[PDB]
């Protein structure tokens, strides 16, 4: 039907991703290519596997520039829809800094504008361990990012380089390289503006998250940490690996005073533009409908609400 048509193609932007260019990436955004263009979007999903960081010649930003220019040949608009997720949000920002007029708006979902503090946490241990393994948290890590792209000959130093772009130094950097309106001040934990005028181009800024992860005590030095996605005996702990994976990861962050996470991005850090809500009870795959759908008996649907915001960006006249 027409619920989520908007005027400009909507482009999925991935970004947890693998090191093989040959990859495979429809099933990244779960169910919702299919979900949108049921609706009557024009959706456009971005695979950039093999490309690192954002900000390079021959990086994540470029590329998705490359795709972009693709999609628009292809279905003859002049501006797209960008939605990133993690990373993703990050390049989307690259895209439209970079070539204003191409770009409609950019949404983010759960991206570290602020970095991540479990990134942060894996650059210290791997000063003592290259390997970072003797941790069990990052291990855990390692297994749920395997789980979501795939062992392509490796998971290990893929997962790795996949949180060395997100760690508060180099978003500092990014941040400083590549101003938005979106963005509130460094420390404020508030958000910039909705829009944008860049280039004679307006631009839609919004964003979400997840808080599922929040603090509870401390005791003796250390402070707990509860996902609240989850009800006693969820089966989404056990049909689900990335459920208290991203819990574990959480408490770490918590205890690098993050304060309220999906497990790898915190509330503060997420905020980018019009946040519509950071009160979901994900963690940082429910975003993207993760691991293959399940979710906790409290998270809401991830399918629904990027739907929903289609459809928002339909009435917004873009
Ligand atoms: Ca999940």
């Amino acid at each position: 039907d027409t619920y989520a048509a908007t005027r400009y193609p909507v482009i999925l932007v991935h970004g947890l991703a693998g090191t093989d260019k040959f990859a495979n990436v429809v099933d990244y955004w779960y169910g919702i290519q299919s979900d949108l263009q049921s609706h009557g979007a024009k959706v456009y999903v971005a695979n950039l596997s093999g490309f690192q960081s954002d900000d390079g010649p021959n990086g994540r930003g470029e590329q998705l520039l490359a795709y972009v220019k693709q999609v628009l040949a292809a279905t003859g608009a002049t501006k797209v829809n960008l939605i990133g997720h993690s990373q993703g949000g990050l390049t989307s920002r690259y895209v439209a800094a970079v070539a204003p007029q191409l770009v409609a708006s950019v949404t983010t979902i759960g991206t570290p504008h602020r970095g991540s503090e479990f990134a942060d946490f894996v650059q210290d241990v791997l000063k003592t361990d290259p390997t970072g393994l003797s941790s069990t948290v990052i291990a855990a890590f390692v297994n749920v990012f395997g789980t979501l792209v795939s062992s392509s000959h490796n998971t290990d130093q893929d997962a790795l380089a996949a949180l060395r772009t997100l760690t508060t130094a180099q978003t500092a950097t990014y941040n400083r390289n590549f101003p938005s309106a979106g963005l509130g001040a460094p420390g404020s934990c508030q958000t910039g503006a909705a829009t944008e005028t860049v280039g004679g181009s307006q631009h839609l800024l919004y964003s979400w998250g997840g808080t599922a992860i929040q603090p509870t005590s401390t005791v003796l030095g250390v402070t707990g940490a509860t996902d609240t996605s989850t009800g006693t005996l969820d089966v989404a702990n056990v049909t689900d690996p990335s459920t208290l994976a991203l819990l574990a990861t959480g408490a770490v962050m918590i205890n690098r005073a993050s304060g309220q996470n999906d497990g790898l991005v915190s509330r503060c850090s997420s905020l980018f533009g019009q946040v519509i809500s950071t009160s979901y009870h994900w963690n940082h795959l429910d975003e993207i409908n993760q691991l293959l759908g399940v979710r906790g008996a409290n998270a809401e649907d991830p399918v629904a609400v990027i739907r929903t915001h289609v459809n928002r960006l339909k009435l917004q006249g873009v």
